[PDB]
DNA sequence: ATAATGACGCT
DNA sequence: AGCGTCAT
């Protein structure tokens, strides 16, 4: 009663670059806006593997994953960009910098955790407290918010979308405790208004649209990011979650999309998160250990407690490459000749890496599937990284993976080698 | 025959 | 240390 800790503590955002990838290209070719359009890599194999997709091709069933020869085939005029390529591997780099634009906006108005390439959570608590302050006791005008949409409003006794959003805004704003600068639904909304400035920044100066979540923990912001694209923000308050979870899939919560989320399905018989509250925490605990247990009982009541954590740089830089099917690696000199791809791939993303972020990696991983073998990494070995040299780290890299040729001939590699993968780790300061 | 990456838990 | 899960 008095003393129910309700998860309201905290203002969190996740904020997520619309169709990323597809927008960095389409800033570069002004042809391929506003039209249906995807980003692809390697155009050799079926036109490419599709990455992204914009909304307009989504429209006609194109996704992520898909050849392109067969997206062309749901939408006759998908206009494709492709990844450059370097050293025989697919280059990211423009994705890493125009992300870099993204983030170094974001950080202006509050601490941030770089989530992916693409989206970062943002901890408001602060800046809304400090607005709070600077704003008298003055309404919240729904003009500070033309982007935002209040989940679960309208409701009670428009046949279109913004009229919907506008009748739920007004509802929202109509109720809200102006009087009161500690009411979580105050904060929430102060906090949405203070995303509305951060993604207006975002477009102005990149040309870059995103979508945001506004919660009081980062799995209901980015959950709540995900109701309401493209450029558009979702808040979702700490009473929208019983209706909102009754019908939410079990799967669509961050962290149940894999196997601990189909457990929880057939364990126990559920589909919607909500159905999780009739369990007991020790119950819980039982059936899928401590931490899980814990977190399940509080998460499906809209509580979560993970930090926002003060992170903008990726902990690890890393290059891959898969050989699949008959392209598998099968001789030694193909093993070392990649590697060094790799190595001056790595490289180069690690000298920038120092330059700006005065840091020095001193660990190298290297990883390699075989084939037939089934899962992500077949082996991890590791070795030190004291130099930025390209040709040192392959070779090092070789070293340590060469006795796993179970070949008997001296030039040859078994089993084929169906990946490779260099990954500089445990950054220190420079 | 998605691919290329990245964070983190368990042991 | 080396492996497994989950994610974009
Ligand atoms: C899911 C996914 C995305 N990406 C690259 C390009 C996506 O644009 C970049 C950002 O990912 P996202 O936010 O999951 N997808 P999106 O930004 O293209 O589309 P949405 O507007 O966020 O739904 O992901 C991959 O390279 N592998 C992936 O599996
Ligand atoms: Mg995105
Ligand atoms: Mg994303």
């Amino acid at each position: 009663g008095p003393h129910m800790a309700t998860g309201q503590d905290r203002v969190v955002a996740l904020v997520d670059m619309d169709c990323f990838f597809v927008q960095v290209e389409q800033r570069q070719n002004p042809h391929l806006r506003n039209k249906p359009c995807a980003v692809v890599q390697y155009k050799s194999w079926k036109g490419g593997g599709i990455i992204a997709v914009s909304y307009e091709a989504r429209a006609f069933g194109v996704t992520r994953s898909m050849w392109a020869d067969d997206a062309k085939k749901l939408c006759p005029d998908l206009l494709l960009a492709q990844v450059r390529e370097s050293r025989g591997k697919a280059n990211l780099t423009k994705y890493r910098e125009a992300s870099v634009e993204v983030m170094e906006i974001m950080s202006r108005f509050a601490v941030i955790e770089r989530a992916s390439i693409d989206e970062a959570y943002v901890d408001l608590t602060s800046a809304v407290q400090e607005r709070l302050q600077k704003l008298q006791g003055q309404p919240i005008s729904a003009d500070l918010l033309p982007s935002t949409y209040i989940e679960g409003l309208p409701q009670g006794p428009t046949v279109q979308k913004e009229g919907m959003r506008k009748q739920g805004l007004f509802q929202w704003l109509d109720s809200l405790q102006i009087d009161n600068l500690t009411s979580p639904d105050l904060q929430l909304t102060v906090g949405a208004v203070i995303v509305e400035e951060m993604r207006a920044a975002i477009e102005r100066e990149t040309g870059f649209q995103c979508s945001a979540g506004i919660s009081h923990n980062k799995v209901l912001a980015k959950l709540a990011c995900g109701l309401n694209k493209p450029n558009r923000q979702t808040l979702v308050s700490h009473g929208s979650v019983p209706q909102l979870f009754s019908q939410m899939p079990i799967r669509k919560i961050r962290s149940l999309g894999g196997k601990l989320g189909a457990s929880v399905i057939e364990i126990l018989g559920i589909e919607y998160m909500g159905e999780l509250t009739q369990f007991t925490e020790s119950q819980l605990q039982s059936h899928f250990g401590e931490k899980n247990g814990s977190w399940l009982y509080a998460m499906c009541r809209g509580i979560e407690h993970d930090p926002v954590k003060p992170r903008q740089l990726p902990k690890t830089i890393g290059c891959s490459k898969n050989f699949p099917g008959k392209t598998a690696l099968a001789t030694r000199e193909q093993v070392q000749w990649w590697l060094l791809q790799l190595a001056q791939e790595l490289e180069e993303r690690l000298t920038k890496d120092r330059n700006d972020n005065d840091r020095v990696a001193t660990q190298l991983v290297v990883s390699i599937r075989v084939q037939g073998d089934k899962r992500l990494s077949s082996l991890r070995r590791c070795c030190a990284l004291t130099r930025y040299d390209a040709h040192k780290m392959s070779h090092d890299a070789f070293t340590v993976i060469k006795n796993c040729n179970t070949s008997g001939i001296q030039t040859e590699w078994s089993p084929p080698l169906t990946m490779l993968f260099l990954c500089a780790t445990k950054f220190s300061a420079s």
